[PDB]
């Protein structure tokens, strides 16, 4: 009498822009790539930490966020596939997922590039107290 499940809401992005001029290092681009919720959605209550996976061509490309903003902002001059662990506050199975981001950068003189990645998380039968923070971050029950 007890079967529930609830989904939640993540939005993966970046941004990347040419700069004016290449930095010293010669490196063309800023952008910056996150993991947010939806409005008014606090998704801190049930994600631990987001580990963005940078490319090997960066030092310490282990990136961490303990907490928002969940992002990293870097230069560099080409874009790379970047594994994304986001890390549950859950006792149990599933504990984190795994993303495989595509953070392409703006050639010649195309614009900027905006994009965003919604992913929609379905938790089966969560445990009472995970339940309650995937609740809490406003996720929703699919009965
Ligand atoms: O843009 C960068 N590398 C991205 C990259 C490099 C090479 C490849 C290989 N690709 C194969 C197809 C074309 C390039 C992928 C991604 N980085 C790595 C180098 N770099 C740095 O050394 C530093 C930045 C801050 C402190 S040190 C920052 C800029």
């Amino acid at each position: 009498d007890n079967q529930c499940t609830v989904q939640v809401r993540l939005e993966l992005g970046h941004r990347a822009q040419l700069r004016k001029k290449p930095t010293t290092e010669g490196f063309t681009h800023d952008w910056m790539v996150f993991v947010r919720g939806p409005e008014q959605c606090d998704i801190q209550h049930f994600v631990e930490k987001v580990v963005f996976w940078l490319h090997d061509s960066f030092p310490k490309p282990r990136r961490v966020c303990k907490e928002p903003p969940y992002k990293v902002e870097e230069s560099g001059y080409a874009g790379f596939i970047m594994p994304i662990e986001v890390h549950f506050k859950n006792k149990e199975e599933p504990r984190k997922v795994c993303f495989t981001y595509d953070l392409f950068l703006n050639l010649e003189g195309n614009p900027p590039v905006n994009h965003l990645r919604c992913e929609k998380l379905t938790f089966n039968n969560p445990t009472t107290e995970f339940r309650y923070k995937l609740l809490r971050a406003g996720g929703v029950m699919v009965m």
